[PDB]
């Protein structure tokens, strides 16, 4: 079974990752799941609706009462030494909002670290349905 630990926020830097205190460490979070339209991505640089994303992250993060880190089954981090896992702020996981927002496709899932799948799935295909953001 997965668990909630508790973190605290460093700083966001961008909709899909964020810089938090984990266990006396700083780290820096890659949201699992997620592929979210990027404002540092290596070859674009600022894509559209990476500010919009960017900003959601930020504001969800930085005004939570409580941030928490839910690492899946699988491996924590990956090749760049990011912790991969669901964040939770005030109990809400900000990985789901974004996508419920229209403001992230969910990603290529990697098994074994694919516990939320289907919940992310079907907030897309809401977002989606609606038109939102992205899908507008």
């Amino acid at each position: 079974k997965l668990h909630k630990e508790p973190a605290t926020l460093i700083k966001a830097i961008d909709g899909d990752t964020v810089k938090l205190m984990y266990k006396g460490q700083p780290m820096t979070f890659r949201l699992l799941l997620v592929d979210t339209p990027e404002t540092k991505h290596p070859k674009k640089g600022v894509e559209k609706y990476g500010p919009e994303a960017s900003a959601f992250t930020k504001k969800m993060v930085e005004n939570a009462k409580k941030i928490e880190v839910e690492f899946d089954k699988g491996q924590r981090t990956d090749k760049y030494g990011r912790g991969l896992a669901y964040i939770y702020a005030d109990g809400k996981m900000v990985n789901e909002a974004l996508v419920r927002q229209g403001l992230a496709k969910v990603a290529y899932v990697y098994e074994p670290n694919n516990t939320h799948e289907q919940h992310l799935r079907k907030s897309e295909a809401q977002a989606k349905k609606e038109k939102l953001n992205i899908w507008s």
